[PDB]
């Protein structure tokens, strides 16, 4: 074993954020457990959740983590007996450029859902005679688009409080820039103030690797031998599900091909079609591995 | 649906302040409750209200907001169980170019009205035994216009006072220049400290766009079936006014065309003209949306 | 009216300091009251007072003006129901070469 | 039961005194019993009580409570078996700025009120010759803002003295403020010494939680069946009253609807006009809870 | 709360009716009220998700003394009281700590 195989480095676990998204909601909405549509696995944004809008490229977005801990020190010990953390602080900042209604509420710390544009359109936004607090949930999700198959990694804030709001700079040759910094907070009904999450067609690739579940080792077709029919119906035409030995459904990464596309025609997706009565083979095939599964098509 | 359409950036919503203006006024003028005239939406200042004139381009106008709280700690609780937060402390600073009497009272604390010119227009200002607690009302617009639509964000602060003065250094190259920094007080007749306004047709134009009120849907012509004459006279002529389902008068915005300019003339602004007697279909259309209007012209 | 009529700006009342002199005199001088000369309102020093003379151009001359106030705050009240300002501090610095 | 549903702790039972007031009246007033408007439930100072103005905010106001008690021990027993609270008295402090008549007839122990100012306004309050006991009223009453559903938490003392005065410092920086303490008496009329009360909507929502009476579970109305007459006159309005199963009038806090406004509108407080003759539903809700009305109109 | 409004006041509260919009008024004894509580200060140390329950009964507590409080616009308002124990006959003991 030498140096090389020691350190194992992989540079494909290396995730760019090369696109980024904060998405806002007031403290009534439900929060986001997750951004993987069960249905397919696409990114979904639960109701209530509306994106800021564009932020400043050079900025970025930061987050910061801070430890509070007390040490238990006793006689003769050098180090700590028990260290003690209180809580885990995280913030974030940005600094965006939108003046839609949510980014000046979020800015002014006022609902401003009451206010109504005047005969010509103009409205004036009048700040609250004592700054409210006013909790809200956060979604941090960007896009890495690799090889057509992009990586979501995402930050699921459920409660999220302006904290300070930075020095506004205005220049002659630049547009107004809000920057403030949101504070997150423990959410007693979800459990959790931060939740990191990934997602997308380039983590399922990645799961594996990155450690978690599994290595996929082979490819089981969980509908087994089904049955359709050449009339029109719902026995017409059948969906093939694919999973792994990790349980992830790797129906998008195979391949789907039939040895008989005369007798039951397989699409992409994996549906197969009776187009005419008899057995035919359906090989879902991804990398080296593959799967075999027979479909009987009856007049 | 994916990430461009769930970050959903609207760079139209972004302005840039291309021009600025400061405007003083003595705190016992009438604040201004809007920059919005009523008559038509144009830019409207109160009395009172004198620009500063000129100020340091490559400062620009800074503003600067503080919050002060105390969090209310209870046992057990990593997170305070209240947060009591105080005020919102508003400055702004700039560098102002010229040597005005109402930059110069405001520098030096002191009214300068009793001053009166020597024979050949000298004037000595003489700082105060003891400095004044002079406050003020501010108007701080900036204009950015766009494809000849201007959009004025303003902010309004009732209650002005000098905090605090920079170093003035005197170059053989450069112009003398005053910084003060003004904190922003409550105004209790008005009830607020700071409040930020948009108006203009640009902000006409991105009202819904921004999240205020509703989306503007059709178009309604408020006086319905007008009658005028063709003799000259009061009944001679009639102004039409169209509005949004959301409230908001879009007259400008909207093309005023006549079906039969022979009967009722319509010009650009909306006013119809009894030139013959008969009927004509005034059609005013913006964009995709139209409202038809019939205007009988009698003898 | 519009915008560039709002700001009402006037360039020409942008004064530079193209030249410059300190001019000290004894505490038992008369003080200047005013630098403008009655008979024909050219410059007119009152005597006593010495120009220090060339001084550095980079440095130029630095005024500085401090403000010392106490605020009295008043239960419920955010904001100060005074302000009580002591003095204005006022300072001025430049690099004499003369000796 | 787990650690935090064994706590069962609330914030909202937190109460901060966010803006207080003391209120001072000759012992002649008729003392305040509440204060409670019994019409509408907002805050009702009796006549005759006057307030001290502003008061130091470092200082704040400081509630003393002394307890003089004495250990009965037993023969047979080691420790005292039990303890007297013979007295308990209480006092409260605070430092007044301003410089009006009942502060000054407070701190110097003297009536004030033939002092007549000479011709320029000029007024001189001599201290008495022997020191005169001088009993008042005190009301200090704190409002707490939250939501905009304010929460009066108040001291009644029918009967106050002043025990001690603090010293004096003259700074050329400061205003003069008077520094009193004031011991609470018990009144023979009202027989109490001290009391602390609560009101408002906030206090409102939050009285099953502190445990006073019985929690809201069953919204009743006033008697469902209104007569109301469209024509102008003695019937043309009816008023209804929403109560909950613990005897509150929950009127302010639902939410007043009609499914037929063309029988009889209803306003927000409540009032049901009669605008149409035939039967209306008029149904109040607050959370889960739910009351219903029908309403008859005659012509 | 209206537990420890009654143990600030020495009083019992149970008969305290709120008025017809929720305003309550708690005067305070002519006499002070020698009140006796049993009182249960229980503390949890979470380690390794398997917690340790500390606790100490007190089987008869009463009011000792209270503290002054101080109205601050910034601050809620604390009632500090110190509670002393005394022996119950009944259970035999003043004060017992326990683990679970």
């Amino acid at each position: 074993t030498d140096f090389y195989t020691i350190k194992d480095a992989q540079a494909d676990l290396a995730i760019a954020p090369l696109n980024l998204t904060v998405l806002l909601a007031p403290y009534s909405t439900t929060p986001a457990t997750t951004l993987e549509s069960p249905t397919d696995g696409s990114l979904a944004i639960p109701p209530g959740y509306k994106s800021v809008g564009h932020f400043e490229k050079q900025a970025g977005l930061t987050l910061g983590n801070e430890f509070d801990s007390k040490d238990i020190e006793a006689y003769g010990e050098p180090e700590p007996i028990r260290t003690i953390i209180n809580k885990r602080t995280t913030t974030f900042d940005f600094a965006m450029y939108q003046n839609q209604r949510n980014v000046l509420e979020l800015i002014w710390t006022q609902d401003f859902s009451n206010i109504q544009p005047s005969e010509f359109g103009g409205i004036v936004l009048e700040a609250p005679k004592v700054p409210k607090n006013i909790y809200y949930r956060a979604i941090l999700v960007g896009m890495d688009d690799r090889n057509d198959r992009p990586i979501w990694l995402y930050w699921l804030m459920p409660k999220v409080k302006l904290d300070k709001l930075d020095n506004q700079t205005l220049n002659d040759d630049n547009v107004i820039e809000y920057k403030p910094t949101l504070k997150a907070f423990r959410d007693d009904v979800v459990g959790y103030s931060v939740a990191q999450g990934f997602a997308g067609p380039g983590w399922r690739d990645l799961v594996a690797t990155a450690g978690f579940g599994e290595a996929l080792t082979a490819l089981t077709i969980t509908p087994g031998s089904p049955t359709v029919t050449v009339a029109t119906g719902a026995s017409h035409t059948a969906q093939l599900l694919v999973e792994g030995d990790n349980g992830i459904n790797y129906t998008p990464d195979v391949v789907f091909t039939s040895s008989a596309p005369d007798k039951a025609s397989v699409s992409a997706a994996g549906l197969v079609t009776g187009v005419a009565a008899g057995s035919a083979t359906i090989t879902a095939t991804k990398g080296a591995l593959t799967a075999t599964a027979t479909v009987t098509v009856t007049a």
